[PDB]
């Protein structure tokens, strides 16, 4: 038992763009860095316009030097995990030439671009599938970005079609990840539980792959309108991790707090500390969290330009390579959360759901809304509550299965706070 | 003096993907096999989202590899001419993640794209100054693709604005360039010469740069309509040559035929190498051309997928490395026009341009339009036609520098086999 602790790894130095020419020595001691906060994962991430700048050709070098960070994680002592396409970070896409412009289509639809996806994981996980610190796979970093109708290159599908694309990258490899002791999952951003409309369903976070993953970031609205420090604010993490667990099909299924940070744009850099200590209290006192892992490790310098200010400020190591006092205050809840294990949770607030268990309305579990406010509510009050939906409470098996005991009502009433 | 002859290198076995991880014995081999053929320089292409993959830092390592192409360009005993931005090449983009989607940005207008820019033609004219075998530089290939309207993510810019873009970079470097005996220039494809509407003017390639660049490749409703092996299509080369001049404010300017193919989706394989002697022939008869350089140098591998089935066979080295008939057809007619000088052309038809020297149709001097076809009709004849507008028409002082005899007038008739 007990949750996993670990950081979303960014190269010192040179971000990302570091993938182009890698520093192994910078790279090896960035490593070391994480281990000693008493992290015992990170998450890495390679370009997929380095990995497959062919639609039918993958770059050795590329897959070797993924292999190599993944050695290196594991001399740190690190377990290491790896998402397969990036795709989307830090308000960048990185789509190869491929599947842009003159050749533009939808990775989500189009058979031939699914091929080549197919190909790359399998790429990955046979490159790295004899090293004993390679411990799963992420599809990619939010892939549902490009799908969402906010999207300014949009790449479209329907819901059936997403889980078709869901379906067949986690099959390639989840019998070898059984077989093997590996973990499988993908990753999407928080539209999945907040947007209507959006073609990436809960169910498919909390149904498909190992384990679900959420990443919780509280400039989402829900930092603006309740306050950062607020227990809206405080409490988003574990709300997620609960919201989750309503649409799973199995009462344990463990769920990856895979990303969480201070966002600099709501959170001022002197509560920042703080709000790290206290989100991470919350996460600990629900049962079947698989982990939390921070974003992220290091601080991109400021000679690169266009992230978002506040991307710069989330590492938990400055630019000159020191830890920093989010980084402190992370370190301490590692130490701090070693061997807790949070009691049952009995009293659940109830999502209605269509008869496909689909919320009939996503918008009141967003930020504002009433399901939103009625677990911050309940859980400011002492209660810890949980979320089934309403077809899970109308089966005793079920409610036997998580222990419900209370059952707490709310009518729907969307919010106008997230985003 | 004498025509140059040249290569424009993609390198054998990985093509522009060798820029990962170059393999430099193999690139070693690919330019002696360039030099063998007599030719005396290459063209070579580093790739945009490898050198700048952000707004505010060039990678040095990406810098430091066009470096040791240019050396063993020299090595081989090659000049070697840099295109700055790729940008486009054989029908995919390669655009740096900072000027794409959530960042999507015209590279013409945005001044931070247009400071970038800026940065990076410094930083590789100033990374290869030192070298014997640097000969110069082009902005890029075929940049003005980005703004047609044709473009699927089409960066804006009106004509003014495309000027001063012209203008701003080529400015970086000129004065430079002259004192160091480098040349500077930019390229486009064909819709400056044949698209009305289109927001590049002839005038600018004519005028701005060292060299007025043409390509040509007659697979643009040419070699469609009159035939593969027509005069017209035989002759295209020679065409945009002497179209070029008619908008050159300087009457000895050199022209460089910087792309000329012969491409298989129009030229009968069996054909392309009579097609290749003919061309050259035809543009050996016009004077003050600067070179000709083939495109292209190594056949892309068949591994690779998503290129339109022509571009694989355009290489005059086969893809197990021997010379095709194609590379047999160059060689031989780079010795044959070795000391060639065409004798100066008198007899002009005449374009009519409004005050700013612009044409009043494009399309008339596009495949299928009367100045398009009464030029050709003139060298089939053996007339050995020029061109000028109609502003240089009615000034004796430049028809006495350009030495014109007869003028040719012919009504305005729009084509309509251009793409």
């Amino acid at each position: 038992s007990h949750m996993k602790f670990g950081v979303n790894y960014t190269p010192s130095g040179e971000w990302f763009y570091t993938w182009l020419n890698p520093k192994w020595e910078v790279i090896r001691r960035d490593l070391a860095q994480i281990a000693e906060l008493g992290a015992d994962h990170v998450r890495i991430f390679p370009l997929w316009t380095l990995l497959q700048p062919n639609r039918t050709w993958i770059n050795p070098k590329a897959l070797a030097d993924v292999r190599r960070m993944v050695e290196l994680g594991g001399e740190a002592g690190l377990d290491v995990y790896v998402d397969v396409i990036q795709g989307h970070l830090s308000s960048f896409d990185f789509v190869p030439s491929w599947l842009v412009s003159w050749h533009e289509g939808s990775m989500f639809t189009d058979q031939s671009a699914i091929e080549a996806q197919s190909a790359l994981t399998e790429a990955i996980y046979g490159t790295l599938s004899d090293m004993k610190a390679f411990a799963g796979l992420t599809l990619g970093n939010e892939c549902n970005q490009f799908t969402d109708a906010t999207h300014p290159r949009r790449m479209p599908a329907n819901a059936e079609q997403i889980g078709e694309w869901l379906d067949t990258l986690i099959g390639l490899v989840a019998k070898r990840c059984r077989r093997d002791g590996r973990l499988i999952a993908h990753s999407e951003n928080d539209a999945i539980w907040y947007a209507d409309g959006h073609a990436f369903l809960p169910r498919y976070a909390s149904c498909k792959g190992d384990v679900t993953t959420v990443h919780s970031w509280v400039f989402n609205g829900t930092g603006q309108h309740y306050g950062p420090m607020s227990c809206e604010s405080l409490g988003h993490a574990a709300w997620l991790v609960e919201l989750s667990k309503a649409f799973a099909a199995d009462p344990h299924r463990p769920v990856w707090v895979q990303e969480i940070g201070a966002p600099g744009n709501v959170i001022d850099s002197a509560d920042a500390p703080e709000f790290c200590r206290r989100s991470i209290d919350a996460i600990a006192d629900c049962p079947d969290v698989f982990g939390v892992t921070w974003w992220c490790s290091h601080r991109i310098p400021s000679a690169f330009s266009d992230f978002p200010f506040f991307e710069h400020q989330l590492g938990l190591f400055d630019v000159d390579g020191t830890l920093t006092d989010v980084g402190k205050a992370f370190r301490d809840a590692i130490a701090t959360h070693r061997d807790t294990v949070a009691p049952p949770r009995t009293t659940a607030i109830v999502i209605p759901v269509d008869e496909q268990g689909d919320p009939l309305m996503r918008a009141a579990q967003a930020p504002g809304g009433s399901l939103f406010e009625a677990w911050a509510n309940l859980n400011r009050q002492g209660e810890r509550p949980c979320v089934i939906t309403s077809l899970d409470a109308g089966n005793p098996a079920k409610l036997a299965n998580r222990g419900i005991v209370r059952l707490e009502r709310v009518e729907l009433v969307a919010g106008h706070a997230y985003n």
